[PDB]
């Protein structure tokens, strides 16, 4: 749907209000609040299980947004895999998006 | 060491003596295939959970965590921790690679 970065940048926000954003780094969150997009959680320095924990009862869905480089597929795999069996929606949708354009890391966004 | 192999060979004794901290779980495979394995992987785990695993077993921590920004910025924060915990930080391995220009454990 998005034709461009900026597009696909309000998509997200408007989409935050529904659903959390899972990034790697504080500063992948940093970036995103920038452009207004708060809902979001860094996983580093926590277990993987304490983003369910956080989850839990509150959201349904979560928008999975690590980088497109090998180090953000594997960790990309094991969340998407990790929350689906603890019953949330997993949405790859933006993810998937900025596969067509030249982006690695989600902080090139600042 | 004087090169790679002596690197390994010296990382190996000095894992006997400290634990090595990597990011992930196949930097640590990687390390197991040179029969290093006093290793833990950050990712998964709290910063204070490696803490709480070293303390009263282990004095010296061994930073080996990728040279590329990643991995440079969950050096520092792992080196301000543990060095605020009283641990000793151990930085010589890791510069090393950044002398033969070896980014990631995995290469190894």
């Amino acid at each position: 749907e998005p034709r461009n970065l900026s597009e696909w940048i309000k998509e997200l926000k408007k989409a935050s209000r529904e659903a959390v954003i899972l990034v790697e780094g504080k500063n992948d969150k940093k970036a995103l609040s920038k452009f207004s997009i708060k809902n979001v959680i860094d996983l580093s320095g926590k277990r993987y299980a304490d983003v369910v924990d956080m989850l839990e009862g509150k959201w349904e869905k979560v928008i999975l947004l690590f980088d497109l480089d090998t180090h953000g597929e594997r960790i990309n795999q094991k969340m998407k895999e990790l929350l689906s069996s603890q019953g949330f929606l997993v949405d790859e949708n933006f993810r998937n998006f900025l596969k067509k354009w030249n982006i690695i890391h989600i902080e090139e966004i600042n």
